[PDB]
């Protein structure tokens, strides 16, 4: 619901990890493939994302993946707090995985394919999450 | 001066490769090390950059950094044509380069001081290049 709020997730695709990264007020996406789901590459993937946007927290659904100091690290530097107000009550990532899948002839490498699904995502329509994006932060100004 | 308009270049640093794009309505910046010139690596980073902002058209300061075929396609897929309309009369790239020798030590891979440099650029203040492109885009819409 507030702009500053994301959620940071990593889901699995022909033996590969996709980290994912939605704009929780807006369904706005960022992903992209790692070579391996570790904090090193969870704290890479912040601190590109936090140059990009104004990220005031983060949540995740696999709380273990803030854990590694590397992480903390990436999170402090960046002002990047833990997100306390949205709870766990066991989505777009699936959504992600049919766009991937529908898409994923046109393109040799799977790493393609899944920029190409959050090019989809992103500017499909009544606005686009692209468009409702850059109007919620635009506001919060 | 449009909301459209990316300048595309490459600079060198440490024996690596920093690709840098400028919205240049705004002066944010988004860069990366890649590991070499390529087409490859060219394209890879318009389709990322097509899927988070909505980019018309592209320039650089080479233009035969867009005579690949697989530029040519990944332009051809996200709808991206050529900037005609700003001239080469032979700038961020050094303003990024200060930065990224102010943070330098902090970090041990160049690719991450990069995007710390990147942060510091896009945030720093009068709005931050960050705030003035989503004002523009949002204004576009
Ligand atoms: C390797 C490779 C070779 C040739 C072409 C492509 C690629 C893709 O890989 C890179 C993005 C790293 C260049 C891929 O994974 O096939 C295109 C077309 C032409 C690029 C544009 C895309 C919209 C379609 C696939
Ligand atoms: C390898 C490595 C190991 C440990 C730490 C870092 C790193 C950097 O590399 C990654 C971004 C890939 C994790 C680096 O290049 O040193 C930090 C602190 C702790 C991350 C946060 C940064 C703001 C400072 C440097």
């Amino acid at each position: 619901c507030s702009p500053g709020i994301w959620q940071l997730d990593c889901t699995h695709l022909e033996g590969k990890v996709i980290l994912v990264a939605v704009h929780v007020a807006s369904g706005y996406i960022e992903a992209e493939v790692i070579p391996a789901e570790t904090g090193q590459e969870t704290a890479y993937f912040l601190l590109k994302l936090a140059g990009r946007w104004p990220v005031k927290t983060v949540h995740t659904d696999n709380g273990s993946n803030f854990t590694s100091t590397t992480v903390k690290a990436a999170c402090w530097w960046a002002g990047i707090k833990q997100e306390f107000g949205i709870p766990y009550n066991p989505s777009m990532n699936k959504e992600l995985k049919k766009i991937i899948g529908q898409v994923r002839d046109q393109a040799e490498h799977l790493k393609t394919a899944v920029q190409m699904a959050v090019f989809i995502h992103n500017h499909k329509r009544g606005y686009s999450a692209g468009e409702r994006i850059v109007d919620i932060i635009a506001t919060d100004i």
